[PDB]
């Protein structure tokens, strides 16, 4: 459970690069 | 365990509605 959560908040990071490189 | 689950269920809808603006 704590590893898979360690790969969300990683994964986090990449989704919001992706939604701020989209937003323009 | 339950607010990571709570957070993905969330960042699930946001996940779905660039999908969906993707797919136009």
């Amino acid at each position: 459970t704590e590893d898979n959560a360690s790969r969300l908040e990683e994964f986090s990071k990449e989704w919001k690069d992706a939604s701020d490189k989209w937003n323009a």
